[PDB]
């Protein structure tokens, strides 16, 4: 088989979830498992956290349906709520926690006429300015929904825009904006993402919403996952499929963007952008070969990648290549590529086989 | 359901394939369908090109097995050959065309001792400098393999590094390298990718290898798919799921990257980087709202994207959003994102449903 495997350490995820829990020991935490549990496998992640998780949060009904099929009783939150009229009936049947974040969505809920009472989370836009109500509108919808027969729990949710930064003004502003609604009778309040879980105890409220940290990728711009005690879940391992000698002045890969200055050893790796790796990953991007540090040379192809092995003379065809995992953080690779671990993990494509360990 | 669908026009692929064949009508053409037919769905693309295609080219044995399952007799080329010794027996069962690029791989084929002779394509490294033999080694391997009992067809293959550019020096070097071997007895010669199929008739040889052009994305740096008469295969459509008023000095999305300079109208779209969209898509990346041109505002998140709707007063929640397709070229969007159509197309993730048009 093509030597490229994503290994998922499930005990790391449980460890990381327990760690998030320890940040607010008397409180509750959603396991955010949207986008196929951030590329790790929603079915397997929900199974590993079946008893551990206070609840689950997802991006859509398709994902919610998948979680419910696996956990018959657990709390499942639709982070974006329902997208259309026909979803409400199914949401009722699967006993989902709903989000109302706009007027259209709120009017759709009212028009649905569901018999079964559900928990409804009203979304405050506290500065992100994408989804959510402004305070006046949320107050209006709190009034219309508090004593509604189909509402079991009326709750409050909002999201930080810059919680990853150690001291961005908007963070404190959002927190104070969230507290501007302390007067309204809410059954639950939720504010904290991974970054907030770890660094803003005042925002913990009732339900934490850790996503990225569960997978051993840092939510913070200034602290690494290793510094935070998070264990990496995904190991994307490949192999050296080719070794070449490249003479001075000769180029490597598309566009002839990499030119040898000295007699060079160039290794080809069984990983490309069709696997999820960034196409535009620059020269100098780290990679591990036989557990040793090396760097990218030349453009990343659809199915192949190239590395400079001029300083690794013992490296041979067949040697294991770690793109990211326990030895090289997905965050380090991501940053060198001008992006975040979020993206690298999310986009590991279907063609990449998944293994699961403990 | 979540309002995000990748609509694939299969008859556009048939059209683009016939256009590739018309570049060299007396010659044959491989339909390059690797990486799930560049995200378009290998099963459906191969079915559409079941009789049209002279043969198929893929990146690995797994992909080849899928193709053989659908077409019992078609020529299937493994572009990178077999990755390990144990693959050869299966490659033999599936009656695949093999590639030999390196000494290790060549030795593995020799050692395999297969039951049936197979077509063998020897790969010349003509300047790409990742895969393939130097001219001397290829001549040596030709001498070994020309009357070897396990070889049915002995062929020559190489691949351009800069055929996307108008007249790059390396393109001539690569062509001269290839031609310098044509004193040797070869059954088939293959050199031309999409770029070369359209612009380098001297590279046409016996078998063309069009990939990207099949899907209506330009392979060339300075001509567009429309100018080349290529019909776009994939249409990625979403919807406005939210619409907001944003005051001057207020920010949008993570990191507060986008700050409103006039009273702004801002819409949220049901597409994000976990769907395959580039996370780092900058401000000014084009989008269509109700068929009308508009630009991105704020960081792309995992499941959501934001657009500036200030100059489209009639835009409403529920309106269709074209991320790319027949209205807006995947090539234009990719150029704005500092990458190519290849990446955007082939990274559309499993959770984006594919619909096929008729
Ligand atoms: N980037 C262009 C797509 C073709 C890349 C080709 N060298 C491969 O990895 O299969
Ligand atoms: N980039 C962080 C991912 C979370 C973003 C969240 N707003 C969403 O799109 O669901």
């Amino acid at each position: 088989m093509r030597p490229l495997v994503a290994t998922v350490d499930l005990s790391a995820i449980r460890h990381n979830y327990a760690l998030a829990k320890r940040c607010a020991p008397q409180r509750q935490a959603f396991a955010v498992v949207k986008a196929n549990a951030y590329g790790h496998g929603a079915r397997e992640v929900v199974t590993a956290l079946h008893d551990d998780a206070d609840g689950f949060a997802v991006a859509c009904l398709e994902e919610a349906a998948e979680v419910r099929a696996l956990h018959a009783s657990a709390r499942i939150l639709l982070l974006e709520g329902c997208f259309e009229a026909s979803e409400y009936a199914l949401a009722g049947q699967l006993r989902l926690d709903l989000v109302i974040q706009g007027a259209e969505q709120g009017e759709a809920f009212l028009a649905a006429g569901l018999d079964i009472p559900l928990n409804v989370w009203l979304k405050l836009d506290s500065g992100m300015h994408r989804l959510g109500f402004d305070p006046a509108a949320l107050r209006a919808w709190h009034a219309r929904l508090r004593s509604h027969p189909g509402v079991r729990e009326l709750n409050l949710i909002s999201h930080f825009a810059c919680a990853d930064e150690r001291n961005h003004p908007l963070t404190e502003q959002q927190l104070e904006s969230f507290l501007g609604l302390l007067d309204l009778d809410f059954d639950q309040r939720s504010l904290a993402n991974s970054a907030a879980v770890l660094t803003i105890p005042a925002a913990h409220m009732d339900w934490l919403r850790p996503g990225i940290m569960l997978y051993g990728s840092t939510p913070l711009a200034d602290l690494s996952a290793a510094e935070l005690g998070l264990k990496p879940a995904m190991s994307l391992g490949a192999q050296l499929i080719s070794l070449r000698e490249v003479a001075v002045g000769e180029s490597v890969g598309y566009g002839a963007t990499w030119i040898a200055e000295r007699p060079a050893r160039i290794g080809t790796v069984s990983c490309g952008y069709a696997d999820g790796y960034p196409r535009t990953a620059p020269a100098g991007t780290p990679v591990l070969v036989g557990g040793r540090r090396a760097i990218l040379a030349g453009r990343v192809s659809m199915d192949m990648l190239a590395v400079d092995l001029s300083d690794l003379p013992e490296a041979r065809v067949g040697d294991p290549v770690e793109l990211w995992g326990a030895g090289l953080s997905v965050d380090e690779v991501a940053r060198a590529c001008g992006t975040l671990g979020y993206e690298l993990l999310s986009k590991v494509t279907a063609r990449v086989p998944r293994r699961y360990s403990h």
